[PDB]
C-alpha cells in the first residue's frame, strides 16, 4: 500500500457521491444565504499534506518542533486577514485557528467571561444565531446559554428592525458582560455606533459576529464593524468565499493598554482546542488574498444589486419583504400575502432544484408553519449572474409558489402537502417540467472548484 | 476570475509554502506519535466541493434541503466507523461530526453532565490529555476544568502503571460522574476492565478516549475498549491514517440506554455549526481503509516497529518507562544518560528528527522533562521495517551523544539551544548527521501527493 | 476572704449584679428607646410576656429536626411548643392547615428567604425582586454596577424590575414585558420601602404566564395583614415569608409559608422544610419560636386588629400633616403604615435631614426618590407608624410629630445655607455653638414629649 | 393591652409548656455533648429590650441612626471575645453579629471562596459536622456541598483518629480552597499544627470550627487552634455556656496585610445577614465575660475530669471507646461487644431520664442501628457534678443497657423493641423504676438558670 492511489481508483463509492454532490451544485439554483462556492485555488490547499502536522500552540511558540513552514503560514495567514479588513496591525490582532464559526464564539466568551457571565444577543426567530445564547421556554438548546447566562434582544416586529431602544432599556437592568452585534437572517445594516453606546453605558464588551456579511465588509461595500467593536469573530466561507474555518479578531496595544490578545489566545488553546487544522489556515489564508483584490470587490458590489434586484422583483410580483427591503446579500420575503407558509414553499422550491430556507416572520403565530423564507445573492453571484438572472430565478420561485398554492387546495396539513407533490402524478409531472427549466438555466452558468468534484 | 484557477497560478506565495511543508515531511524521520500521512485518496476528498454545503442537523432531519447527497456521505461515515471498529449497529451508534477530538470530548461531557460536574482522568505529567480535565496548582487550564470539576488520577511512579488502587480509593472520596479511561503518553495497555469495575462502584460513565490507539483498536492487535466502555471518543487522524477530524461512539438499545439522543443533540444545535461535509468524506475513506488486511498488516508492523525501536534503545543503555511498549510507541527516560527531553528535543530537530520531550516519573524539575516520546506510526506508513528502526535509534544516539557534549560547555537550557546554532563545530557535526537522516529518509515512500 | 469571695458561682445571679457595665448599657438603651420619637418603619416595640419567652431555658434545648422527627430524644414539650407556634402562625393569617404549611425556624428573614431560593431554585437560577432604590429589599437579589452584594446575587441571578418614576408606583406592566425576556423561576412581591399596596393578583398572572414561583415577602406589612386591614398575599401567592418582628411586634424571627395538599399534590413543604434544616440552619432557637408563638397570639386579638387600624391612621395623619406643611409624597399619600416624603422642593436633602432629626432624637432614614441624581444625596425620608402607634400615640400626636420634624427641617435649610459640602454640614451641626444650642433645646422638646408615652416591654431593660 | 403584663398572666398556655421544659430539664441526666445549661445573667439579656433595635452595618457604621449604645455593646462583645480567647486586638478581629454556628461557617465561605470552589471536611460518619460540606452518594444535604464543591477525609478506621496522611495525599490531588479543623463526635485533640502544613503546602485557608470545644480552648486546658489557624469560627452556646448564636475570629494587621477581615465582615452584612440580634450579641458578651474567669478555668478543667472518670468507669464495666480513650468533653462509647445498638440504647436511656445520642461506629453496616452512643460532660457538670457523680451516671447508664439487651432478647425489629418498652407491662415497670431513682437522683442538684423557666 502507498497512499498515493487516487480516489477514483482506490474508493469508487466514495468518488461517485462526490460527483453527484457536484452535478447536484451546478445544476441547481442555490439561494441559501450562507452558501458559496469556493476557490479550486483554495481547495488545493485545503486537501493537501498540511492535514498531516501537529502544531499545537502559536508561531515561535509550539510544543513539539517541525513547525517552521506551518508557523510561516499561519503567520502569513494573520497578514492576510488584517489586510482584508484593513486593520493597523498595531491595533489589531487575529486567531486564525477556530475550528469554525462556532467555535470562534465559544473561544470569545471562555476567554472573556467566567461561567455564568451574561451575554445578550438578538433572539434567533428575530434574526440571530443559536451561539448569540439561544434558549427556548422548555430548555436550554445553545451551549452558550448553558455555560453563560443569555438573554435575548428583539425586532421591533413593526419594522422588522432590531429594536435599539428596548436593547439600551433592558440591557441597564441585566447588566450583560458582552453583546453581540450579528445577525443570520437579517437583511439591513446594524447600528454599530448605537450598539457601542450601549456597550459603553453599561460597561460590557461588543462583540460583532460578522459571519453573513464578512466579504461585504472586506470589500468595503458596507459599513465596517471594526470602527466600533472590541471583538470581531466570522467564519472564513459565506461571503468570503474560504473554506469552512473561523477567526478570531481583536483590539490590541493601547486603548492604559487592551488585554484581549493573551485571553483570546489562550482560550482557544489550551483551553479549547487541539491541534490547528493547518489545511484550513492555508485555504483561509489563499481565500483571504483573493477578498483583497479589485475583482472581490466587484463581486461584493455586485452581490449587493442582485439582492436589490431580488427584492425588487419579489415586490412587483405581490410579496412583501420583512423590514422593506435589503441593504445586504439577502432577502427576508413575507409569503403571507401569497397565502403559502415557508414550509410549504421551500420544499415545492427544493423538488424545482431551488434551494431557500423558511423563515420565521413578525407576527407569525406557529413555526412549523413560518411566513417567509430567507434568500441570498453571494452563491449564484459566484457563478457569474448579474440582476437580469436574478429576475429570472424569482420569475422560477413565484412558478413555484403557484404549484405550492394549488397543491395547497387539494390538501390539509403539512404531512398530506409533502406526500402529494410525491405522490400526485399531475403535480409530479408540473414540477418535473419546471425543474427541467430551472436545471436547463442554471448549467449554463460557470461554477468556481474543480470540473467534477 | 472563475475560481478555477490552480493554487499554483494563483497564489505562488503559497504554493511554495505548501511544497516546502511537503519536502519537510519527506526527509525528515517523523516520530511524533500522534502523527501520521494521510493517503491521496482522503485528501482528494478532504479538498473537495463538499465544503460548499451546509447541513446543520442529521441525515433526514437537516434544517436545509439540497442534502441528498450529504445525507448519503455522513451515512456511509457511520457504518464504515461501525465496520472498522467491529461494532454491531444494535448496540453502537456514532457521531462523525466532532471537528476534532477535543470538540468530541468538549460534546460528551455537554451531552453527560452539568456545569460543574465531576470527572476524573490521567494528570497530564502522567500521560492524560489536556481534555480530561488538566488544570495546574496555579490556574484552571483546560475548559474540561472551567465548566467541569476536574481531579486528576496518577500513575503509580515506581512501576509508570496507571495506580488502578488509588483511583478506586480516590473515585469513592470525589464521586466523579464520568471518568475518562485514555491516554496521550503511555506505551502499555488500559486495564479497561477494571476502570469498568471502578466504575459500577461508583456509579460514573466510562468514557475511553481512545485517540492515540484508535487505529490498533482498528485492526484488532490490541484489546478493545468497546468491550468495556459506554462512550468512545476518538480522532479520525493519528493512527487511523484520516483527515483531521474526530469521532463519538455510544451505546444504544437495551442495558435501555439513554447516550444517543443527548449526545447528538450535544454537537448540534448545542456545541457546532454547520458540519465539515469534506472532512467527513475524507474520514469514510480513511475508515474504510481501516478495515482491510492492509491496514492489520500495517498496524501489526506499527507494533513490530515500536518493539524493535525500545529494544534498540534498551541495547544501547536507555532506560524506558514502564521497561517496554505494547503499543505504538516508546517513552525513553534519559534521566540517567545524563541528557533531560527538552534539550534532547532540540537537538533532534536539528538533524530532521521529530519527537516529543516527555515527563518522567523521576523527574526533579516539573520544569524540565526527563525523557522523549518517541512513535512508529509515521515511518510505519512509509514502509520502514524492524532493521530501519534500528537505524534510526542509531541516528538517535548520535544526537543525544551531541547533546551530552553540548551540555558539558552550556549553562542554561536556552544556552544551550543557542549553542546548538552559533557553535561552528557543534553545526558542522549536526549539519553531517542531518544530512546522513535526510538522504535515508528521502528514498522511502510517502503517502499522499507528488508535491504538496 | 468575705462577702462576693466567699460566694460560690451558681449561673442564677442577677445580671444587675454579675456584669453592671452590661446592665448600664441595656438601661441606657432601655432610656434612649423610651426618650426618642421612633420613626424608622421596620421598628417595633416587643411585649414583656415573648420578652420573658426570648430569654428562657428553652435556650438549653439541641432540637434538630422536625416534631416527631428529630436527631435527639428529650424533645417531648419543645415539639409540643414547635407545633403551638404552627398552630398560631397558621390562624393569625387565617389559613386552613389543610392547604398551608409553615416552617418556624427560620433565624430571621433574610434566613427565611434564603431558605426558600435553597428549597426552589438550583444555584444561578433566575429570580427578579423591586430593585433596592426602588423599594425592594437586598435579599431580593441586589448587586450594584460594581458588585455583587447580596449573597442572593451571588448564588442565584437577579434581575431588579422597577417603579414607574412618574407616578411611584410598582411597573407592572414593564415587569410582565422583561419577565418574558428573563424568564425568571421565581418573582418576589414584597418591598422595603413602599406606600402603596401591591396588586398581588397581577404579579401572580406575570409568574403564572412565564411559570415562575410567586414567593410574597411581607415582612414589613405582615402585621397589617394579620390583622385584616389591608388585603392579603395568601390569595394569590403560594409562598409567603416574613419576619416576626416589625409589625408583628414579636422577637426576631422568621416564618416560611407555603401552600400544601391537593393542587396532584403541592411539592413545596418538604423542599421547604429540607432546605432550612438540614440543608442552611443547625439547632432551633427554640426560645425565639416560643416568643414568636406569644406574639403570634397576641396578633389574633380585637387588640391587635385595633392597633393594625391605629397604625393605617396614624399614618395617613403624617402624611397630611406633611402634606399641609408643604411637603411632596412619593405616590402622593400611603395605604400602608409608612410615608415616603420627598424633601426635594423644600431645598433639603434626605442625609441632611435624616442627621438633623437624629441629633434631636427622632430617628428616620433617607429615602431615594424617583428622579435622585445622587445616593450619597437621597432626596427622601421614609417615616413609619408602628412604633409609636405601639406607644398609644394617635394621630393628633403624629401631628405632634411632624411639628417637631419641620422644625428640623427648617434647621437643615439653615445650616445648608451656611455650609458646603456634606462633611461640613455635619461638622457644623457639633461644632457652631448657635447650631448646637437650637438642637438641644429641640432635642430637650422631643424627649419631653416622648418620654410621656407608654413603652412595652420590662420597665427599665 | 400596655404589652407590660407578665408571660404568666398573658398566655397561661405558653406559661405552662416553658414550666414543663424546665421540670424536663431538672429531672433528667443530660449527656448531649452539645448541650448545657445558660446563666439568668446571660438570659435576662436575651430577653431584652435591645431586641427591639435594627442595627443594620458595623460599629460607626450603620445604616441608621440611634445606635451609640448597640455600637457600644457590639464593641464590647468584640473586645470580650477577643480576651476569653487570649488574643491581641492588633492581629486578630472577631465578628460577633452569626445567627447561630451554622450561619458563620457559610458566612466564611462566602468571604474567602467562589461558588464550586472547594472544600475539605472530616466526613459526617466519621465525626465531623453537616456544614463542613456534607453529601451522601445520592442528595446533595448541606447547603455548603450545594454551592461549594466538598469532599470528605476520613478517620484510620484501626484507630479512631483523623487520618492525617490520608488528608495530605488527598487534598494534593483535590485541591482544596479551605480545609475545616473541627469536629462534632471526636474524642481526640487536632493536630491543629499538621492540619497547617498540609494547607500550607496546598495554598488552602485553613479553617478551625471550634464549636464543641471553645470553651475548653478558652479556659486553657486544651491547646487552642488559634496557634495554627488563621480563621475560627464558633458557636457561643455549648461549651461555652452562653445564648446561642455564632463568632467569626480571623487575623488582621499585617501578614502586605491579612485581607480576612473586610470580606468577612461583608460576607455576614449585606450579603448572607439582616438586622444583627442584638440582644443574642448582648447574652454572648455576658457570657464571654464569665468565660474569662478563674470559675470557668475550674468549671472547664472538672468537665475533662469528668470525661475521663465516665470513660474509665465505661471501660471497668467492659465497654469499648472508639479511639481508646478520650481527651476532652465526651465519650464515644462503641456497644457492639455488649451487643446492643446505639438506637436501642439511646431509646431505653430516653425513657428513663437520661438523654445520650446514638453514634456511628467505624465498621458500622448499618445507619439505622448505629453501633455506639456519644456521652458528654459540659451539661451535667454546669450542675455541679463531680467525679462520683459521673460514675453513678454510668450505673444508671449500665442498668439501662441491661434492660435494653433483655428486650433484644424477646423482639425482632426496631419497631417490635420500641413497641415493647411501652407496651410490655414488666418492662414499663422496670423502666419506671430505674427512671424514678434517675429523676431523685438529678432533682438533687442545682441547675443555673431561673427557678422555673
Ligand atoms: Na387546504
Ligand atoms: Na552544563
Ligand atoms: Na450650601
Ligand atoms: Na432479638
Amino acid at each position: 500500500w502507498t497512499g498515493q492511489e487516487s480516489l477514483s481508483d482506490s474508493d469508487p463509492e466514495m468518488w461517485e457521491l462526490l460527483q453527484r454532490e457536484k452535478d447536484r451544485q451546478c445544476r441547481g439554483l442555490e439561494l441559501i444565504a450562507s452558501e458559496n462556492f469556493c476557490s479550486r485555488a483554495a481547495l488545493e490547499a485545503l486537501g493537501s499534506c498540511l492535514n498531516n502536522k501537529y502544531s499545537e500552540g502559536y508561531p515561535g511558540k509550539r510544543y513539539y518542533g517541525g513547525a517552521e513552514v506551518v508557523d510561516e503560514i499561519e503567520l502569513l495567514c494573520q497578514r492576510r486577514a488584517l489586510e482584508a479588513f484593513d486593520l493597523d496591525p498595531a491595533q489589531w490582532g487575529v486567531n486564525v485557528q477556530p475550528y469554525s464559526g462556532s467555535p470562534a464564539n465559544l473561544a470569545v466568551y471562555t476567554a472573556l467571561l467566567q461561567p455564568h457571565d451574561r451575554i445578550m444577543g438578538l433572539d434567533l426567530p428575530d434574526g440571530g444565531h443559536l451561539t448569540h445564547g439561544y434558549m427556548s421556554d422548555v430548555k436550554r438548546i445553545s451551549a452558550t446559554s448553558i455555560f453563560f447566562e443569555s438573554m435575548p434582544y428583539k425586532l421591533n416586529p413593526k419594522t422588522g428592525l432590531i429594536d435599539y431602544n428596548q436593547l439600551a432599556l433592558t440591557a441597564r437592568l441585566f447588566r450583560p458582560r458582552l453583546i453581540i452585534a450579528g445577525t443570520s437572517a437579517y437583511a439591513r445594516l446594524i447600528d454599530y455606533a448605537r450598539m457601542r453606546e450601549v456597550c459603553d453605558e453599561v460597561k460590557a464588551h461588543l462583540l460583532a459576529d460578522m459571519a453573513h456579511i464578512s466579504g461585504l465588509v472586506a470589500a468595503k461595500v458596507i459599513p465596517s464593524p471594526f470602527k466600533h467593536a472590541d471583538i470581531v469573530t466570522t467564519t472564513t466561507h459565506k461571503t468570503l468565499r474560504g473554506a469552512r474555518s473561523g477567526l478570531i479578531f481583536y483590539r490590541k496595544g493601547v486603548k492604559i493598554p487592551y488585554t484581549f490578545e493573551d485571553r483570546i489566545n489562550f482560550a482557544v488553546f489550551p483551553s479549547l482546542q487541539g491541534g490547528p487544522h493547518n489545511h484550513a489556515i492555508a485555504a483561509v489564508a489563499v481565500a483571504l488574498k483573493q477578498a483583497c483584490t479589485p475583482m472581490f470587490r466587484e463581486y461584493s458590489l455586485q452581490v449587493l444589486k442582485n439582492a436589490r434586484a431580488m427584492a425588487d422583483a419579489l415586490l412587483e410580483r405581490g410579496y412583501s419583504l420583512v423590514s422593506g427591503g435589503t441593504d445586504n446579500h439577502l432577502v427576508l420575503v413575507d409569503l403571507r400575502p401569497k397565502g403559502l407558509d415557508g414550509a410549504r414553499a421551500e420544499r415545492v422550491l427544493e423538488l424545482v432544484s431551488i434551494t431557500a430556507n423558511k423563515n420565521t416572520c413578525p407576527g407569525d403565530r406557529s413555526a412549523i408553519t413560518p411566513g417567509g423564507l430567507r434568500l441570498g445573492a453571494p452563491a449564484l453571484t459566484s457563478r457569474q449572474f448579474r440582476e437580469d438572472d436574478f429576475r429570472r430565478v424569482v420569475d422560477f420561485i413565484d412558478e413555484g409558489v403557484n404549484i405550492g398554492l394549488e397543491v395547497k387546495s387539494k390538501t390539509a396539513k403539512l404531512q398530506d402537502f409533502k406526500s402529494f407533490l410525491l405522490k400526485d402524478s399531475e403535480t409530479s409531472q408540473r414540477l418535473a417540467n419546471l425543474r427541467q427549466r430551472v436545471e436547463q438555466f442554471a448549467r449554463a452558468f460557470p461554477m468556481p472548484g474543480f470540473d467534477e468534484h
